[PDB]
């Protein structure tokens, strides 16, 4: 169904989320074709988006437009606030979103939990340059359900919670027992910033998200959104809430994100467009201010 | 065009974005014309509602068309003091006049479609949006824009929208004389605003378009982007120029505005926002 039977060499993401739409790639080479214990799991080259990540049918990223997320993920909720120190990220991806992380230089710890190891090693073999991601030594590594991790988590830990995930299907990392995990595990005036889907596609999805997390996190609670060209409708938003504590101001950065220099410029992300992200069209506006 | 890549789907394939097509589920065809000028599709879609097509290329959608009209519309004509007199290029559905009538102060409202089967097939098939050309400031022109444009009274206009297909003869709409036919027709100060492509597929094409237009208007020359899921990567923009004159500040505008969806003051100034890619390249 995915793969065109009428013309060679063509991929279209077919989903009941996103019903009568399909985006259609080119695709030269698959790199890579695996079923795990939790998903299936293809890695395509595509004829003009590089390399392409896909997980039970879902483009998950491209080379050429992953920094639209990755960037905006990581330093909406890491440049909002000071020096953070210990971070913990849920979904591993091809290690993009921990190489951004990996560009705050307060950072200390990255803890990132990633259930699928099969992920883990198509990251490592088929997208290396950006899953030297995994390799930064203040990363550590579980192999390991991110739900039960934060359970277990030790209370007030964490400056913030990235949490990379695929679509509500996956489904409890959307619910007010997540969230409250979450509260839980964060200090005071931590940050979390969630995977919140698209303003066009999952309006009903993206009201239920912000109850849930205007009613768990007591500081602020905002919503943010970004062009991703190989997301379904071209968009994808991002929760962004503060525990109770301290005043944290998503809406514009604190700070602006070494000798020998691991990172290229930021590709994205500036601090312009991180004010510009909570701007929102009338249809959306109406809903998610309350 | 249609099951090029699925049964029952429509597929758009064009070199402008090569390797990659939109494809939308065809509940059933409405329309299929071949004018002197373009082949014409309309087609119900599962869930984008109605679809007008122009050389196997996506005009618009019911369902996210609110996005480009809005944008073109009031980006430029909420940057100036009660605009009055407006043309524009292309007739689409009549969305984008139905968009600049919202503004009280506008008197005159010249368009320019080439095309006629364009008109008859959005009053005939869009009938609630092809109102916009049914008001009494439209004055409606079966004709070249860039001839009609040409031949206007030099700072006739306020503002001019060009409301294009993709620069593939519509490649003229893209180009300094063209853009120096604008810079004349307009007031001192007055404004255009064009649809200018997409930062993703596009740079080579946008820096051109930028630099066309930075040595034509002597105003300001700002690009802005918008989301529309059904155009190429999911977003498009626009050049906004202001001819020399009374400074204009695209990012702030001096004024606000069947209800608005999605063009609000605060969606304005972000629209300015580029990513670091685009926005490196589009300033200097």
């Amino acid at each position: 169904s995915c793969m065109s039977s009428i013309i060679p060499g063509w991929f279209s993401e077919i989903s009941p989320m996103w019903p009568g739409e399909a985006h259609s790639l080119k695709v030269e080479k698959i790199l890579f074709q695996g079923k795990s214990d939790y998903q299936d799991v293809i890695v395509f080259q595509s004829a003009t988006y590089g390399k392409v990540l896909v997980l039970d049918g879902v483009i998950q990223l491209t080379e050429r437009d992953e920094c639209a997320y990755q960037e905006m993920i990581t330093h909406l909720p890491l440049c909002s606030i000071s020096n953070p120190k210990k971070v913990l990220v849920i979904g591993g991806g091809d290690g993009g979103v921990l190489r951004e992380v990996a560009r705050h230089s307060s950072v200390e710890q990255i803890d990132i939990c990633e259930i699928d190891k099969m992920v883990v090693d198509v990251a490592k073999q088929y997208f290396p340059n950006v899953a030297v991601g995994y390799e930064d030594p203040r990363v550590n590594l579980i192999i390991g359900d991110g739900v039960a991790f934060l359970k277990n988590a030790a209370e007030g830990t964490y400056d913030a919670v990235i949490v990379d995930s695929s679509d509500p299907i996956a489904k409890e990392l959307f619910e007010k027992p997540f969230f409250e995990s979450v509260n839980r595990a964060l200090r005071p005036g931590g940050v979390v910033c969630t995977q919140a889907e698209s303003l066009w596609l999952h309006m009903d999805i993206i009201e239920d998200i912000v109850s849930n997390c205007r009613d768990i996190f007591k500081g602020s609670v905002n919503y943010a959104w970004t062009s991703v060209p190989t997301y379904p409708s071209g968009v994808i938003g991002f929760m962004l809430c503060s525990s109770e504590g301290p005043q944290v101001d998503f809406k514009k950065p604190v700070s602006l994100i070494s000798s020998i220099k691991s990172h290229c410029p930021l590709k994205y992300y500036n601090a312009e467009i991180h004010s510009a992200a909570f701007c929102l069209p009338s249809f959306a506006k109406k809903v998610i201010d309350s």
